[PDB]
DNA sequence: TTGAGCGT
């Protein structure tokens, strides 16, 4: 229901790549990665929108390993 | 190049 924010991800990770391993727990609707508008580089977070409420807590339930670095989904803070 | 935090 709610967006969810990824911290620790390294900084060459992507959208793409994250929608390949959160769609493997469920119903994904948006990703977007934070980075600089001068350079396209990433700072290192990003946001991720489920469908299912099941899938957004075994999301938030856990910490993921991304790019070989693990990393935090938590609630935000609009 | 960097590594706690919180969305043009």
């Amino acid at each position: 229901t709610s967006d969810l924010i990824v911290l620790g991800l390294p900084w060459k990770t992507t959208e793409q790549d994250l929608k390949e391993y959160f769609s493997t727990f469920g119903e994904v609707l948006m990703v977007q990665v934070k980075k600089d508008l001068k350079t396209g580089h990433s700072k290192g977070f990003g946001f991720v929108r489920f469908t299912e409420y099941e899938t957004q807590v075994k999301v938030m339930s856990q910490r993921h390993m991304i790019g070989g670095r693990w990393c935090d989904c938590k609630l935000p803070n609009s």
